[PDB]
């Protein structure tokens, strides 16, 4: 439903322009976000444009960023100026729970969110992943968002708005608030759920990603008798 078109290579001190083409079934009011991940590093939120055209930016990168849209083309645009080596990264556009495939850009001549680094379960058992805010208890106004990363950079939103399950996501994924945390409960985890899980929290005008939890699902198939 979302696809990024970027230039592949950008020269140092030049600008980066990426086009996000949105196609599909689309509820109004959620805007489009831009996120990047340098190789080996964590997710960084860049900014978003709301459906009404208002923009919000990562304050540390605001002076370099411009986000725009063209509704006649069904497109959202990212521009970032003065690229340097630390801007080499995969860039993604995101609408609610829907992530583009991302586009690699290679440069060539706050609040803190915490997750368990790693958890293990076995098939069919239930596992809970948690998401903590350094500012205090997580509230519904943090709109905890949960995203699954599978190999080959496949990101899939699972939960948004604390507890709203995305369409087509298995019923075994659920979101809630537990104590001072946001929590993703995987009821009856399956071998296929082995993956990295990211949480993101909203702080009035920006998203912050947690560091991700690597979930291992340890178990082998055994003979089924009928």
């Amino acid at each position: 439903q979302l696809k990024e078109s970027g230039p592949g290579l950008v020269a140092p001190s030049q600008s980066l322009s990426i086009t996000c083409t949105v196609s599909g079934l689309s509820l109004p009011g959620y805007g489009v976000n831009w996120v990047r991940q340098p190789p080996g590093k964590g997710l960084e939120w860049l900014g978003m444009i709301w459906d009404d055209g208002r923009t919000d930016y990562n304050s540390a990168l605001k002076s370099r960023l411009s986000i725009s849209k063209d509704n006649s083309k069904s497109q959202v645009f990212l521009k970032m100026n003065s690229l340097q080596t630390d801007d080499t990264a995969r860039y993604y556009c995101v609408r609610n729970v829907y992530w583009g495939q991302g586009t690699l850009v290679t440069v060539s001549a706050q609040a803190v969110v915490t997750q368990e680094s790693a958890l293990t379960t076995s098939p069919g058992e239930t596992v809970t992943l948690t998401c903590r805010s350094s500012t205090g208890a997580v509230t519904t106004s943090n709109y905890a968002n949960w995203v699954q990363e599978k190999p080959d950079h496949l990101f899939s939103g699972l939960i948004s708005g604390t507890n709203n399950r995305a369409p087509g996501v298995p019923a075994r994924f659920s979101g809630s608030l537990i104590g001072d945390t946001a929590a993703l409960t995987i009821t009856g985890a399956q071998t296929e759920d082995e993956a990295i899980y990211f949480c993101a929290l909203w702080y009035s005008n920006h998203w912050v990603f947690g560091g991700g939890s690597k979930l291992t699902v340890l178990g082998s198939h055994h003979h089924h008798h009928h």
